């Protein structure tokens, strides 16, 4: 028995978290109702997009380069040539928009439905480079967990090579005791903004899948995406 809502109220943020203990098939959560509510995936979709891009071969491997088009975008790290590992690290949207266009609407829809990702809606072909940023694609925190867990047990239609590459670029933090993988998200086209941190923790010969979802009403709220995840995992004796 642990109060996972404690971290949320300390940081003054509204949101939810869902943690799934793989070995024990057990959930821990705060705000269960929100864990079944749908939100724009934003950059968390890069996990799914990376799998399909590698599987279809529109990007050859983790070091293959896509070049910057010269347009000055919002963040300086985005204004440079990159690969999928650094684009994942930097939340480089334009890189993943190229991947989605090259996958194409028909292949994207097939993988979305085969995987069962979120609400399964990517819109019209004209929305191929923005359906996860502006809609209509949405996903619940529970569905983030289901996707990541199915991914990890090799049920999805991706080769072992594809899985190995994506699981490697997801590495966020690593010590001798644990490997933390995940991806943040920040949907800014809705009010309030929606913050994500989803992924999974490998520790103590177990895997703990997590999905954090918060309201972002000022820029200081954004840092709480990872911090509430950290405090939640430590409340369970992890990290
Ligand atoms: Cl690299
Ligand atoms: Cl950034
Ligand atoms: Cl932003």
């Amino acid at each position: 028995n642990v109060n996972l809502g404690r971290s949320f109220n300390q940081l003054g943020i509204k949101g939810s978290i869902l943690i799934y203990d793989r070995n024990n098939k057990k959930f821990y959560e705060h705000n269960a109702a929100r864990n079944s509510q749908s939100f724009l995936p934003a950059s968390t979709f890069k996990i799914f997009n990376s799998l399909v891009a590698l599987e279809t071969g529109v990007i050859s491997n983790d070091v293959a380069i896509l070049t910057w088009d010269g347009m000055q975008r919002q963040f300086p790290t985005w204004n440079q040539d990159t690969n999928i590992r650094q684009a994942f690290r930097n939340s480089t949207v334009w890189f993943y928009q190229v991947l989605a266009r090259k996958i194409g609407h028909e292949r994207m829809e097939k993988f979305i439905k085969q995987v069962g990702y979120g609400n399964l809606q990517i819109g019209t072909p004209e929305q191929i480079d923005r359906f996860w940023l502006e809609g209509p694609l949405q996903i619940t925190p529970k569905q983030q967990i289901e996707f990541l867990q199915r991914l990890h047990r090799k049920e999805l239609p991706f080769s072992q090579r594809t899985l190995d590459l994506v699981q490697d670029i997801m590495i966020y933090e690593r010590t001798p005791n644990y490997v933390l993988r995940g991806k943040t998200g920040w949907a800014a086209s809705v009010t309030p903004n929606i913050g994500w941190f989803v992924g999974y923790l490998e520790q103590n010969n177990n895997v703990y899948f997590f999905a954090t979802n918060i309201d972002i009403r000022n820029n200081d709220d954004a840092a709480a995406r990872i911090e509430v995840t950290r405090r939640s995992l430590k409340a369970l004796g992890l990290l």
